[PDB]
């Protein structure tokens, strides 16, 4: 039909927006390479990354790609494409802060997360119980503003986010990751995917067909080197 997809567009390089509101991004530029191979109309949807399971499940969209791991708990609830690309998660601070992702250097801090996702889901468990000020917050473009307002010591999120979309950026310049990646398979998933309601099987073997050929014919290494200058995919 037309396939509408929904996406949060907070969290660059992967989803954006540009100075007119056009969506820019390599999460948007896969979606877009995929419906073309797919001969389907798209339309992109934005909203709040925590509405994007509930909108999908609603039918108010049919596929999610925005940065949106692949859990074992997410797929009780959905299914996903082949992966998309890797996605480790790390803090980050000011730039000469000791602060680590240890509870002993965390508790009392204030550590900002994003509603809804596997960051949230970490910090929640393993460190708003111990006594991290953990805030969770609606989009990650507040939390990069409260973290430059000195409002937070740190904060979780991609790793490849943090570091294309903030550190790299004037708006970063001061900052830098607090630790090395923080890795739990409990957590942060297999990698990222094309979020799809269960019953759509036609449209997942849509989706993974025109994946597999755009990495095939190199497109996918075209695509990631506007951003990257790593493998992002991963294994
Ligand atoms: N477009 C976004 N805001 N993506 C956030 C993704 C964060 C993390 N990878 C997750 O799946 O929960």
């Amino acid at each position: 039909q037309t396939v509408r997809i929904g996406t949060d567009t907070t969290y660059a390089p992967f989803s954006s927006k540009d100075a007119k509101g056009e969506f820019i991004g390599f999460d948007i530029d896969l979606g877009n390479e995929m419906c073309k191979r797919m001969q389907v109309k798209c339309t992109w949807v934005a909203s709040d990354f925590d509405a994007l399971i509930p909108s999908l499940k609603a039918k108010k969209i049919d596929a999610i790609i925005s940065s949106l791991a692949i859990t074992d708990k997410r797929q009780q609830e959905i299914a996903f494409s082949d992966k998309l690309y890797a996605a480790d998660s790390r803090l980050i601070a000011a730039k000469g802060s000791p602060i680590q992702p240890t509870l002993e250097s965390l508790k009392g801090k204030h550590v900002g997360v994003l509603q809804g996702s596997t960051q949230e889901a970490y910090a929640n468990d393993n460190w708003r119980t111990k006594g991290v000020d953990v805030v969770a917050y609606a989009n990650q473009d507040l939390i990069y503003s409260d973290l430059t307002a000195g409002r937070l010591d740190a904060a979780l999120q991609d790793e490849v986010a943090a570091s294309e979309g903030f550190l790299k950026q004037p708006a970063g310049k001061e900052y830098a990751f607090a630790g090395p990646s923080v890795k739990d398979k409990k957590y942060f998933g297999d990698g990222t995917g094309v979020g799809l309601r269960k019953d759509d099987t036609e449209l997942k073997a849509a989706f993974d067909k025109a994946l597999t050929e755009l990495r095939q014919d190199g497109t996918y290494d075209k695509m990631a080197k506007k951003y990257f200058d790593f493998n992002v995919y991963g294994d």
